[PDB]
């Protein structure tokens, strides 16, 4: 008997999305918080920074 058979054809162009969004978004703050944090820098008492 006929059974149920799926036929997808033809292709769209694209890729496949989500994951690689996510994925920059958290490279992106990382980066940037890690930007942030090498512009400071802390001298203790008793010592003098040259």
């Amino acid at each position: 008997m006929a059974q149920n058979l799926k036929d997808l054809a033809g292709r769209l162009p694209a890729g496949p999305r989500g994951m690689g969004t996510a994925l920059k978004l958290l490279l992106g703050a990382g980066a940037v918080a890690y930007g942030v944090r090498e512009s400071v820098f802390t001298v203790e008492g008793g010592h003098r920074a040259i």
